[PDB]
């Protein structure tokens, strides 16, 4: 067994649980992009760890969060590889499953330096099983990972809709702190099936692109960004917190008025994965009873310190490496 | 430890050595090839075992060949599942090497089914720093693989060319009988730096555009073969095979008139590694006594059966889905 195990008195039971994707990143240099037919060398191979789901939860697990990542892998080496980085990363995977008739997750990327373009290809594989039927018959119907004790529950948009919207449902309706990361972008159907779930979502917290997409308010901008937040607290979200790249955040407690803070001046290197650093690194700041202000702008800086350094989630810092009066 | 344990005494020492590649084919299935910038799901995924060194050892294993796989692959859970998928096949693990700087060795596939057009990128990973100063630092200078008892080495082209030449060299010199399938296709300075070894080939195995490139003969049919195989005996080969795809192969043993023998007549559904089958079915028949005609003749069997189901590795033959006297 590489995965953890539960006690039968629930002392390792985790403060924030994270519902979704882990996929291995298999990262080919080219010289150029392959043109049909074409067999070619890359110059040089990355392997990567990624989804959205595993980035948040290692990017809380990084800070010390006491998080564990619910998930469908492999009994492949990637998924046993999986599990052992995600230990290594302050990760509890006692709630990770694994199936014997599907691989690990992963995303086939192409890399052009001269050109700095991509080519990816996202192979889900296990993850297309990881359906609520399948969750409730491994979990007691949520049972095993909703306890009493748990205060945050993280969900994406890279596993099977209706896993998501059961999650978060089941945990609004027994006082967890629902945080749902509408990424990648739903799709107009995802949109009118997300819409009716919004009233069990504790924290919504998209980027501009995603709340365009759930509120139909064009969002560019601080000022159309407030209007994003209002029409959201009207769909019945809580709080909500916009992320807007190099330009910071907006956000709303509870329906008070609106903030912008803005973001990090730094030479961004890599931005890939800065999203994901941002909201477990938020929930993170959030567990140790800061509140949403206040963890967001802890957020921001942890998230402008991982867009100076390739690596998603080698980029994501440890508490050590942060400057004074971030922590 | 995955890898088998080789015994004081060496009493489950092999019969064939390939010295060579193993690569994890990661194949992904696409509605269209990926334009540059652009993020895509995949219709369907396939992890196959690949590297034309593995593919040659499983061909022989499958058919209950005494083979060991001479290779580095990763630390990796990737490097793990291709060892166990090994041993499953009849090879020998035990004189697989780990690193654990490198992933090992994979080619990122994508196959457009509707257009049936492919885009590859080959990361030989791992491969790379398979050198002959490593092999010799873990082989005791080839004592340790090169055993009196050994009677067959198999090499291809897919490994760093000064392993696969150094350890041609090597095993002849100690009275091994070494087989040399060019493949993939030797570059222009591969073929001068190739010529020079050929005195320590017993049996090249070249397929024709190989045969082409290395004798200057344009080599396209039966005839031109036949000039092919004069042109290699005359750079001191003993034993030569030219493979002709559906036209079968030609051959002469030890300078004897050259013999032509067709194809099977079969339904070609996917003839991928249908070469490797060809040429460790080709061994195993040699190592079971054999001459080279009558192992060549099975072997062309053996490779025909392949081309009538898809999966590489999944399509080579049995003993049981043999005609009567193969075997
Ligand atoms: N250039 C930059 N400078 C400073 N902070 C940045 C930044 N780019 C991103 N960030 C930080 O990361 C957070 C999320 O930004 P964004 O949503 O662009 O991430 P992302 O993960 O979508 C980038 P990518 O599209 O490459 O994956 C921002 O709110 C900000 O805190
Ligand atoms: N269409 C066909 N019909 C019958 N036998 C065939 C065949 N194609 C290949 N073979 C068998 O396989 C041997 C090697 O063929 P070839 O060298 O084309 O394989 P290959 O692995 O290079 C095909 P690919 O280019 O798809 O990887 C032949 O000598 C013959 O025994
Ligand atoms: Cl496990
Ligand atoms: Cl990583
Ligand atoms: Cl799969
Ligand atoms: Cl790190
Ligand atoms: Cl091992
Ligand atoms: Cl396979
Ligand atoms: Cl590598
Ligand atoms: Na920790
Ligand atoms: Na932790
Ligand atoms: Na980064
Ligand atoms: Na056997
Ligand atoms: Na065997
Ligand atoms: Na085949």
């Amino acid at each position: 067994r590489a995965r953890n195990v539960r006690s039968h008195t629930g002392e390792y039971a985790p403060d924030i649980l994270v519902v979704g994707s882990c996929f291995l990143d298999y990262v080919g240099y080219v010289d150029h992009m392959p043109q049909v037919g074409e067999t070619m060398h890359s110059v040089s191979f990355h392997k990567g760890f990624g989804g959205k789901g595993a980035n948040q939860a290692v990017a809380a697990g990084r800070l010390g969060a006491k998080v564990a990542m619910v998930s469908m892998v492999g009994t492949d080496g990637d998924g046993s590889d999986y599990i052992k980085e995600l230990e290594r990363n302050g990760v509890d995977t006692a709630y990770m499953f694994r199936t014997g008739k599907s691989s690990t997750g992963l995303a086939m990327i192409l890399v052009d330096t001269k050109s700095s373009n991509n080519e990816i290809v996202i192979c889900p594989n296990a993850t297309n099983h990881f359906t609520p039927e399948l969750l409730r018959a491994q979990t007691n119907n949520y049972e095993r990972i909703l306890h009493t004790g748990l205060k945050y529950l993280i969900c994406q948009n890279e596993i099977p809709l209706p896993t998501t919207l059961d999650t978060i449902k089941e945990a609004h309706s027994r006082g967890v702190y629902t945080v749902f990361n509408s990424a990648p972008a739903p799709k107009p159907a995802e949109v009118e099936q997300i819409k009716p779930f919004l009233p069990y979502v504790s924290l919504f917290c998209p980027n501009e692109v995603e709340a365009t997409l759930i509120t139909g308010v064009k969002v560019t901008d601080t000022e159309s960004a407030f209007s994003a937040i209002k029409a959201l607290q009207q769909l019945g979200v809580r709080d909500v917190v916009i992320t807007l790249g190099a330009a910071g955040f907006v956000l709303s407690e509870n329906g008070a008025e609106p903030v912008h803070v803005t973001g990090k001046h730094v030479k961004a290197v890599d931005t890939t994965g800065a999203g994901d650093c941002f909201v477990g690194s938020m929930v993170y700041f959030m567990s140790r009873g800061r509140n949403l202000l206040e963890a967001c702008k802890r957020a921001n800086e942890c998230a402008a310190i991982s867009v100076t350094r390739k690596g998603t989630q080698l980029s994501y810092p440890h508490p050590s490496e942060l400057p004074a009066g971030v922590m």
